[PDB]
């Protein structure tokens, strides 16, 4: 079997029948920095106690570093081929919370700002939304992708805090002047852990936290009911009050539609392959979008050009092809799970280049993976 995991945020999807496709074992969910430790050691480890079993891929919403990506070329990428990074779908970061009130929670990004740097403590800090009462933030303790996703933007946007925030995998490392500012901030691990800690129906309510969207309500219904997920983007544009969007997928879609395809000479360069927002559009950078629902990402999938066993190669092949595929795709399943489906040019894009036999990015191009390859 080929054996992946990493990534929570997806997790879900992954795990749906016929989303991964023959050959692949169940995905196990244990957050990015794992994922990508799994496989680019093949550290199988990280995903179980049975060591014996070999890391195909991963998933993760943790783009691939520096350090990460050289040290692969140097120690693995002769003997096992390049890695490929490249992205699954595009997904919001919602902001499910446990506060009760028939008022819409609408945070603009100023008042987001406040809430995860501690200067909001209580919930009477945010306009209309009729609650009073303090503020708990619960946040992943473990280095996670979603953490990623969500310390981009407010990298980008927090601008006129007393601190800023890093780009980071891991929470308590994000605001210049840490945790201390927030009161009783609580970590746990995964998706799930957040979330059962955000649902915890033994201590009082108050608690808030940023989210797949998989995860942060039972049901796609469930994103739109802002008694329960915050709609974030209240503002006022042109002189007019505006109101903030849920992170339903349909909110996001638009602004990943127009996400830039990456640059055509570096597409052997797994770095390009994954966009990133930030505050302004430029240099591979793509600006978080002023309409619609503003926090957004992708997740991603990390596998190798070539693999030692080739009935291995061609399931991983196979799953491409429908991942990937104009037709009989997963788009239905992605959809169904609150994310967005990548747009058409850039499914079109991953095939040319890890697809196509004749391209020397293919996987299991025979020129290229010619005695090379990840164990079986």
């Amino acid at each position: 079997d080929i054996n992946g995991g990493g990534a929570t945020l997806p997790q879900k999807l992954y795990l749906t029948p016929d989303v991964l496709t023959a050959g692949f074992a169940p995905y196990i969910g244990v957050g990015s920095g794992k994922g990508k430790i799994a496989f680019l050691e093949n550290k199988y480890n990280q995903f179980g106690t049975d060591t014996t079993k070999n890391v195909h891929w991963a998933g993760s919403d943790s783009k691939l570093t520096a350090t990460e990506l050289a040290t692969y070329a140097a120690d693995k990428e002769p003997g096992w081929g390049k890695l490929i990074q490249v992205p699954s779908v595009a997904t919001s970061v919602a902001i499910p919370f446990r506060k009760a009130g028939a008022n819409a929670v609408d945070l603009s990004v100023k008042e987001l700002c406040g809430v995860f740097s501690g200067r909001i403590a209580d919930w009477s800090g945010i306009t209309g939304a009729g609650r009073s009462g303090p503020i708990q933030v619960v946040y992943r303790a473990e280095s996670s992708g979603t953490t990623e996703l969500f310390t981009r933007f407010l990298n980008a946007k927090c601008t006129t805090e007393p601190g800023t925030f890093a780009v980071t995998t891991t929470f308590a490392n994000s605001y210049s002047l840490g945790l201390t500012p927030l009161a009783g901030a609580v970590a746990a691990t995964g998706s799930d852990g957040v979330m059962a800690a955000l649902n915890d129906t033994t201590v009082a309510e108050g608690r808030i936290t940023y989210m797949s969207p998989d995860f942060a309500a039972p049901t796609l219904a469930g994103l739109d009911d802002a008694t329960k997920v915050a709609r974030v983007g209240k503002g006022v544009v042109n002189g007019v009050a505006v109101e903030g969007k849920s992170p339903a997928a349909a909110n996001v879609s638009a602004a990943i539609s127009v996400v830039p395809l990456p640059a055509a000479a570096d597409r052997g360069n797994p770095d390009v392959w994954v966009p990133v927002f930030g505050a302004t559009t430029g240099g591979g950078v793509v600006a978080y979008p002023d309409s619609g629902y503003p926090i957004l990402g992708f997740t991603n999938l990390i596998f190798s050009q070539c693999y030692a066993n080739a009935t291995q190669t061609g399931q991983v092949r196979d799953f491409f092809t429908k991942h990937y595929g104009t037709s009989a795709n997963n788009d239905a399943a992605i959809e169904a799970n609150a994310f967005v489906p990548l747009p058409s040019n850039w499914k079109a894009a991953v095939r040319a280049s890890f697809l196509t036999a004749s391209n020397a990015l293919s996987i299991g191009n025979t020129n290229v993976c010619n005695g090379k390859g990840r164990p079986q």
